[PDB]
């Protein structure tokens, strides 16, 4: 029964989930003066042709946009990563207000919302395998920023009025991902976790530089999904996030000057 509000959220997370105490956890606030430009850090390579969007859920925490990932369709490789990851999902936080939402933060600056792209490592298998691996994940994040509306977030933000409250789908098929991306795959990368219980220490963060412009009014209809059931009072979705936890043993590297 873990969520975001102040008897159940991310400072209670530890007594169910003792990792959230851990040696890397995640989110961390991103000190792009400490981050090392790594020049043997390779391009990511994003391939999104052949995605295969099926559905769209409420779980009670945020809307997950989920993929066939039983074959591979959409794949992240390069960058930091050896081998191949399967996008499974994307993902959004935000916040209640625009200054605040983000997980990461960069030089301890808040953004409005961060869409994470779920990709595990094929070599694993299937997804809950690869989350009890230390290099079993690869999360994708993107920084959302208040400002010029974002047209491929439109049709994620039109069926959300079909999917206000937990336990809530609908379909969700023929989404291009490519349409969330920035124009550069500039990025930050670090050892890390979900960040979110159970709070597993399988992520390899990848973290985009540049923020993509969405608009008010579209994250405004994030703000009016529910954490709530169908039937239960209304509990509006907002402020989703795991704030920045400790760095400890960690450096974050930077694919750029
Ligand atoms: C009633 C109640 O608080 N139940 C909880 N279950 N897990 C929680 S936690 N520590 O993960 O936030 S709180
Ligand atoms: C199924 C799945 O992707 N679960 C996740 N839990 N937390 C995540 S996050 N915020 O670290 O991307 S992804
Ligand atoms: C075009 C471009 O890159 N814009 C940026 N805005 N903020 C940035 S950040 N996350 O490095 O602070 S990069
Ligand atoms: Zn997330």
């Amino acid at each position: 029964h873990w969520g975001y509000g102040k008897h159940n959220g991310p400072e209670h997370w530890h007594k169910d989930f003792p990792i959230a105490k851990g040696e890397r956890q995640s989110p961390v606030d991103i000190d792009t003066h400490t981050a090392k430009y790594d020049p043997s850090l390779k391009p990511l390579s994003v391939s999104y042709d052949q995605a295969t969007s099926l559905r769209i859920l409420n779980n009670g925490h945020a809307f997950n946009v989920e993929f066939d990932d039983s074959q591979d369709k959409a794949v992240l490789k390069g960058g930091p990563l050896d081998g191949t990851y399967r996008l499974i999902q994307f993902h959004f936080h935000w916040g209640s207000l625009d200054g605040q939402g983000s997980e990461h933060t960069v030089d301890k600056k808040k953004y409005a919302a961060e869409l994470h792209l779920v990709h595990w490592n094929t070599k694993y298998g299937d997804f809950g395998k690869a989350v009890q691996q230390p290099d079993g994940l690869a999360v994708l994040g993107i920084f959302l920023k208040v400002g010029s509306a974002k047209p491929g977030l439109q049709k994620v933000v039109d069926v959300l009025d079909s999917i206000k409250t937990k336990g809530k789908s609908a379909d969700f098929t023929n989404f291009d991902p490519r349409g969330l991306l920035p124009e550069s795959l500039d990025y930050w990368t670090y050892p890390g976790s979900l960040t979110t219980p159970p709070l597993l220490e399988c992520v390899t963060w990848i973290v985009l530089k540049e923020p993509i412009s969405v608009s008010s009014e579209q994250v405004l209809k994030f703000r009016k999904l529910n954490f709530n059931g169908e039937g239960e009072p209304e509990e509006l979705m907002v402020d989703n996030w795991r704030p920045a936890q400790p760095l400890k043993n960690r450096q974050i590297k930077a694919s750029f000057k």
